[PDB]
C-alpha cells in the first residue's frame, strides 16, 4: 500500500536525522570512552553489575536497520551509555567525569533534535 509506503519514508528520514544526532553525540566523545562495548573480557564482573551494556556502536547498528521508531527510543539507549558509566563507576574517576560531561553536551543537540521531530513530523 502506499499508506505502507509512506510510513517506511517516515522512518528513513527518523533514521537520516538520528544519524546526524548519532555523529554529534559522538564528537562530544572525542576519547572514545563510549565507542564500544566494555569487553568482558577486561571488566570482567561487568554483567553483575550492569544489566543492559550500551555503547555507540551498538547504537550504529541498531540505527542501520532503522531500528528507532521514535527518538524516546534513541534517548533512552543515549542515556544507558551514561547512566550504566556512573554506576560502575566512582565519581572521581575520569569515566564518571566523562559521562557527566557527554550528559551535559548532549543534552543541547536532543533538545533541537526534539524540535526537528516535533517540527518536521
Ligand atoms: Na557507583
Amino acid at each position: 500500500s502506499m499508506e505502507q509506503v509512506a510510513m517506511e519514508l517516515r522512518l528513513t528520514e527518523l533514521t537520516r536525522l538520528l544519524r546526524s544526532v548519532l555523529d554529534q553525540l559522538q564528537d562530544k566523545d572525542p576519547a572514545r570512552i563510549f565507542a564500544q562495548p566494555v569487553s568482558l573480557k577486561e571488566v570482567p564482573d561487568y554483567l553483575d553489575h550492569i544489566k543492559h551494556p550500551m555503547d555507540f556502536a551498538t547504537m550504529r547498528k541498531r540505527l542501520e536497520a532503522q531500528g528507532y521508531k521514535n527518538l524516546h527510543e534513541f534517548e533512552e539507549d543515549f542515556d544507558l551509555i551514561i547512566d550504566n558509566c556512573m554506576k560502575y563507576n566512582a565519581r572521581d574517576t575520569v569515566f564518571y567525569r566523562a559521562a557527566v560531561r557527554l550528559r551535559d553536551q548532549g543534552g543541547v543537540v536532543l533538545r533541537q533534535a526534539r524540535r526537528e521531530v516535533d517540527s518536521i513530523g
